[PDB]
C-alpha cells in the first residue's frame, strides 16, 4: 500500500465500513511502535480525552502540544494541562490578525525510530467519532546509523521541507524535535510537504507556502496532457465581491498547473440535517452568513457531500482534499489532503501589486503525485489506484439547496436527533 491514506473510524456504521479505518487509539498503539515523546500540533485541544487516547503504558511520557492559543483562551490550555505533570506546551506565534494555527499532526518518537502522521482531526472527541476526516500515515523511519554519514532525504524532500515548516516557528521546544528528525531516515517517504506559515512572502520566498508552494510543485513534479479540479473543505472565508479577485485568479491558476471546471464540495443543509449528527455537525462548519452573504456567487460552485464510496454520506466531512481528475473522474494527476480549508487565510493572498503573499495561519498537508511513483496518473478506486474517500462525480447542489450557514436558524424540521437548530 503505497499511499497509507486513511479515513478515521466512524461509530455507528456497518464495520465492513470501518475495516481499513484507524482511531486514534489505533494510531497510538503499542504495535504502532514502543513510544517515548511525542509532538501534537493542532488546533482544538480536549487534554483530559487526549491523554485517554494513549494506552495506559505509554500515558506518562512527554507530550508536547503546539497550538495558538492567546489570552483567556491559552489559559484554560493550561489549566487543563497542569494536572498532567508530563505534558509541555509550545504557543506558535500568530503575528496577523485572523490567523490560526490550523496543522494538525503527530510527531511520534520511538525506541525503533519514527513516525509522523499528518491528519485533519482536533483533538477532541466529536471530530474523530462520525465525522469524515483523513490520515496519512508516515513508514517508521529508523535511526541513522550512528556512525555513517547519509543525509536520510528522500526524492521528494520531505525531510528537509518538514524541517524548514517547523524552524518557521522558531520555537526552543520544536528545536529539538528538528534535531530528533535530523537524526532519521525518512528517505522512504514518496509524498510531498504542502505547509502554510504566517507571514508575507516576497521573490523566490512565495514559492515556499500556500498555493504557490503547489504551482511549484505541480510544474515541477507533474506532466501536461478539460480535466477539472475538485476542492473540498469545511471552512470557507471571505473570497472577494466576485470569482475573479481571487477564486479563480490566483487559487485555481494555481491548481490547474501541470508541468477549466471547478468543483467545490461542502455539505448542504439538508446534508447536515440528516447527518450521523444531525445539526450539531455544523458545529465544525463554521461559515458564517456574514461571509455567505458578501459572495453568494461562490454558490453556484458547491456540490453536496455524498460519500456511498466510503459509507460515510452521513458522516460530514472535516477532511480537506483537492484534487485533478480526469474528464470521466477514472482518473487523477494528483491528490492532496490537508488541513487547508477555503479561505485565503489559510492558502495565501497576493499583496502589493502581486509582489507579495499574505498567508494568516499555518497549515500542513501531503500531496500524492504518481511522478513519485514512477507513474503518471493514478486510477481512482471507484470502491473505498488511489481511494478517493467521496463520491465522484460530485453533485451539485439542488435547486432548493442551501449551503450550511451555521449561525443562523433552522426551525421547520428537525434533524436525525429531532432537534432543531438555534444558534445563540
Ligand atoms: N472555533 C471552534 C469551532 O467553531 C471549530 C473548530 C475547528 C473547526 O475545524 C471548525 C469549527
Ligand atoms: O480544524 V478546522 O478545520
Amino acid at each position: 500500500n503505497p499511499f497509507q491514506f486513511y479515513l478515521t473510524r466512524v461509530s455507528g456504521v456497518k464495520p465492513k465500513y470501518n475495516s481499513g479505518a484507524l482511531h486514534i487509539k489505533d494510531i497510538l498503539s503499542p504495535l504502532f511502535g514502543t513510544l517515548v515523546s511525542s509532538a501534537q500540533f493542532n488546533y482544538c485541544f480536549d487534554v483530559d480525552w487526549l491523554v485517554k487516547q494513549y494506552p495506559p503504558e505509554f500515558r506518562k511520557k512527554p507530550i508536547l502540544l503546539v497550538h495558538g492559543d492567546k489570552r483567556e483562551a491559552k489559559a484554560h490550555l493550561h489549566a487543563q494541562a497542569k494536572p498532567y505533570e508530563n505534558i509541555s506546551l509550545c504557543q506558535a506565534k500568530l503575528d496577523i490578525a485572523f490567523g490560526t494555527h490550523h496543522t494538525k499532526m503527530m510527531l511520534l518518537l520511538y525506541e525503533e525510530g519514527l513516525r509522523v502522521v499528518i491528519h485533519t482531526s482536533n483533538l477532541i472527541h466529536a471530530d474523530w467519532h462520525q465525522k469524515t476526516q483523513g490520515i496519512w500515515l508516515s513508514p517508521l523511519y529508523p535511526r541513522i546509523a550512528d556512525g555513517t554519514h547519509k543525509s536520510g532525504e528522500s526524492p521528494t524532500h520531505f525531510k528537509a521541507n518538514l524541517i524548514s515548516y517547523l524552524t518557521a516557528y522558531n520555537a526552543p521546544s520544536l528545536k529539538e524535535w528538528i534535531d530528533v528528525i535530523h537524526k532519521h531516515d525518512l528517505s522512504e517517504t514518496n509524498v510531498y510537504l504542502i505547509g502554510s506559515t504566517p507571514g508575507r512572502f516576497q521573490g523566490s520566498q512565495k514559492d515556499n507556502w500556500g498555493h504557490f508552494r503547489l504551482k511549484k510543485l505541480l510544474k515541477d513534479h507533474a506532466s501536461s496532457m478539460s480535466w477539472p479540479v475538485v476542492g473540498q473543505f469545511s471552512s470557507v472565508g471571505s473570497l472577494g465581491a466576485d470569482e475573479s479577485k481571487w477564486l479563480c485568479s490566483e487559487f485555481k491558476e494555481s491548481m490547474l498547473t501541470l508541468g477549466v471546471p471547478l468543483y467545490l464540495i461542502y455539505p448542504s443543509v439538508e446534508n447536515v440535517r440528516t447527518s450521523l449528527e444531525g445539526y450539531p455537525a455544523g458545529g465544525s462548519l463554521p461559515y458564517s452568513i456574514q461571509t455567505a452573504e458578501k459572495q453568494n456567487w461562490l454558490h453556484s460552485y458547491f456540490h453536496k457531500w455524498s460519500a456511498e464510496t466510503s459509507g460515510r454520506s452521513n458522516a460530514m466531512p472535516h477532511i480537506k482534499t483537492y484534487m485533478r481528475p480526469s474528464p470521466d473522474f477514472s482518473k487523477i494527476a494528483w491528490f492532496l489532503v490537508t488541513s487547508a480549508n477555503l479561505s485565503k487565510a489559510a492558502w495565501g493572498a497576493l499583496e502589493k501589486n502581486g509582489t507579495q503573499l499574505m498567508i494568516r495561519s499555518y497549515e500542513l498537508g501531503v500531496l500524492f503525485l504518481p511522478s513519485a511513483l514512477g507513474l503518471d496518473s493514478f486510477k481512482v478506486k471507484q470502491k473505498f489506484t488511489f481511494p478517493v474517500p467521496y463520491d465522484l462525480p460530485p453533485e451539485l447542489y439542488g435547486s432548493k439547496d442551501r449551503p450550511w450557514i451555521w449561525n443562523i436558524p433552522y426551525v421547520k424540521a428537525p434533524d436525525t436527533h429531532g432537534n432543531m437548530w438555534v444558534p445563540s
